[PDB]
């Protein structure tokens, strides 16, 4: 499997002016519209396992999935343990062999935060995988934080790559966003690490074209997705409600998601950036 | 893993009045709605890899995400290659570790049916799989098998369980079908083996519980899996077309499907019969 | 595969008076001399993957060739990491899935020994693996572990279970040993955890057995079986130097390996105890 | 994991005038024997897990430990079973992801052979798996196959590779063997397929190197790899019989195992042939 660990792909991301995509996994049709869409890209990327699969599916098996689907890949795949709030958790993504994990101990105090994602962390620069942690609340679409927070969290912790409450939020935008680009600045050349953007569904292409040259190396996309999909399956079934072949009802949710990731994959300016890892 | 030879599950189904059901799978949620259903009603049951999912998953990748989400489960489940064509294919199914295949030479000529169909089953009775054989076309909703066909073709093949055209076709039914119950009792007589019922989708419950008395030992259904779950999506979508969340709109489908399946079950004859493997 | 934690095992052990096995593997004839006599005697066992097979085989495929001898047995079985020194290393282990690592931080100063132990035992605990800790060096054959200093390194490390220095040494025996009994009590009654003997190889018996009454609940055998294992294959070869049947010369030291390992398990009180599991 | 099949090694060697070593392994130090030897002189190789070491190992942990050990190998590699003389046991190494299978049917009548051995290299075809078949028996060195039953046998079976009785036998040769040099040549230009010399330990090198260049594609070694290990373990115990370090006695054995491959990947003309796959 042509695995690669997350700070691998970040570091190359973030030393070139381009993101890695962080495309939220569901079920093997949504698996495979992301692979097929990076394979076709030539693009590294990362595919999320986050907490309402783990719910769902759980963490071990859609591992094993991923596994399943990486036959025909040749691109680098890093898959990524998302919004963590458990040591043992995050520990358990560790264990199936993860190449990046996220603890997400946002909701903590700083200094409970910082403990505990100092300890991931160490864990993984052990095995060489990828660790993310997070410094601010960032809520749903229903606090910027400070370059002084930023950077101690940073420098306690040795996170690999930092996401940060710059005005992002998960789920549809009810408002259009506008990013903290003055705070993405200072935070380039204060904290000096890739930042993560968390809440990329819906957010104006420009606005991520000028964050991505600020220093976000990573943009998380789940829900644009999942929109993608139900838009191909609500296509079929309205047009054919008595179509019963999942292969056609799925498949169109499959393609049309397929299409929105590579759409983002090009973006961020991931596109061809396989070539890079390769040597 | 579980996992129980096809022939094992058969015999047993046969010899005490009961049938196997053989649930066709083609994702994630399919999967998990048949193993659930299975789980709760302590049934033995066959989960069947088809040519239709084989195109669009593939074979091994279905394989393995079945083997992803056995880790809770406890029931004789037996996996099972259907509709297969190719001698290179069911191969493909033995190296994979699959518990039963399906040589469907319905197409051929006797003779070379009966080639093929004998070489496949000396192979699964070297390795304590199960193995189904067909004689006599069955087709699509868009020739009842003789006696004499399916004594010989049983004798010159030794599969473990036979499939046979006796008046069911794959899909939905336009007309409301009638099982051929006088052939079936002959063959109970004559064939002595455990017959396989496809098309089993939509067939009425009291046919369906009169063949199994006959010696139908499987009864394959997908038909109508594919379409509860179908129902469960559509019933999410049509009500809410902007509800993106996977976990809701397909997770609907599997829990419709599982009651399906459930139901299935249950007219099989098959639930509470996992006890009887274990010892 | 009939894979158990370390903390489990040696818990069950600890509070019923007996001690669980934990012996060296180095090739696939000793670990299947091991896992036979296992199953033979219905014992839980440790196999213990250590720094020198680390170095001549690599971690990872000593543990995979566990799994691979495993298809018959039905006993329990914990594969420990014994003398890491590595944080790094003891990180592989658990990653390769492992069921009880050793963090030996015993050449490192109280602090040090006490903040990467503790680490490494957090980890374990969030996986419920086995962890074990050691304070005060044990050295080879060829200086006793006070209680206040075991009850403060295993309060702050948070160790399952605990390797002190108690009399014993790795490796032959040169003088016979004399076990520190009171002090192993006293650590009973106020440590409170279950205690791991080092250098367990050709300690005499009835100092065995008076340990695991006194609350000794693992017993790490490595040398000992070399040794019967090198007996065996020397018979052969001393008395047939042609026989070029890897079974029968290699197959020999398995045999006497397996009747040592034997031995062992029943000194240890751990026969039959499967059944407990 | 670098493996290949069997059919697209043997033919590749076939079609260049050399031969793929067939080198039969019995535990984990044999396997690394091997394995390091052609990563060393960049070499396809086989590996046989014949019968001895399926009575002793089991066929799947031996697959399991091969596995184990591919982690730092780079060069094609072949599992092969040797020896088979059931369709079941066959099949089990078919299941098990081997990439090549003999059954040997040399015992049975001409047409039994031929049924068994064909529908075995049905499921070999069918899954890109190397077949071997044997008309004519080779015995114990304590009869040459006739070049019009090499062909019919091969028509009718469709085998990728056969072996045939040529002049050789396994175990420690009692006098000198004389292939039959002409036969070989025949068989290359009517049988038209990849010959397998079955009792390549101990064959004078002159004519190992002249069969090849007749056509002879796979050269079995087991007995002599054997010898090797059991003189490299001898020498360590023999002045050192209290050396209870395995990584010291059975790392010779390894180490004069490993030579001898080196020896025989040289003597088949394969080394570097890695670069052609
Ligand atoms: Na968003
Ligand atoms: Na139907
Ligand atoms: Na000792
Ligand atoms: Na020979
Ligand atoms: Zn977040
Ligand atoms: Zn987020
Ligand atoms: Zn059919
Ligand atoms: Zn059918
Ligand atoms: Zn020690
Ligand atoms: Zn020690
Ligand atoms: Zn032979
Ligand atoms: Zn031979």
């Amino acid at each position: 499997m042509s695995y690669v660990s997350g700070n691998t792909l970040i570091q190359h991301a973030w030393q070139h002016g381009y993101a890695i995509g962080a495309f939220s996994v569901h079920n093997a049709e949504t698996i495979r519209a992301i692979l097929l869409a990076a394979e076709q890209e030539q693009a590294p990327v990362m595919l999320q396992i986050g907490q309402k699969v783990i719910s769902v599916m759980g963490l071990k098996p859609m591992k094993e999935m991923i596994d399943a689907f990486m036959h025909d890949i040749t691109v680098p795949v890093c898959i990524h343990l998302d919004h963590s709030r458990s040591f043992e958790q995050t520990m358990e993504a560790v264990q199936a062999g993860f190449q990046s994990v996220m603890f997400d101990g946002s909701h903590l105090s700083f200094d409970e935060n910082v403990r505990i994602t100092r300890a991931v962390a160490d864990v993984a620069h052990a095995l060489n995988l990828g660790v993310e942690g997070e410094i601010g609340k960032i809520g749903g679409t229903e606090l910027i934080t400070s370059c002084a927070e930023a950077l101690k969290f940073s420098e306690l912790t040795t996170v690999d790559y930092l996401a940060v409450s710059i005005g992002t939020a998960h789920g549809m935008y009810k408002q259009e966003p506008k990013l903290a680009f003055e705070r993405l600045q200072e935070m380039r050349e204060i904290v000096k690490k890739p930042i993560v953007l968390h809440g990329g569904s819906g957010v104006p292409d420009e606005q991520i074209r000028r964050a991505i040259t600020l220093g976000v190396a990573k943009v998380n996309v789940d829900t644009e997705l999942r929109q993608a999909f139900t838009q191909g399956v609500s296509e079929v079934l309205a047009a054919s409600p008595d179509e019963y072949v999942l292969a056609v009802s799925l498949g169109r949710g499959r393609d049309v998601m397929q299409q929105k990731v590579i759409e983002k994959i090009r973006l961020f300016g991931s596109q061809g950036q396989a070539a890079a890892f390769a040597g």
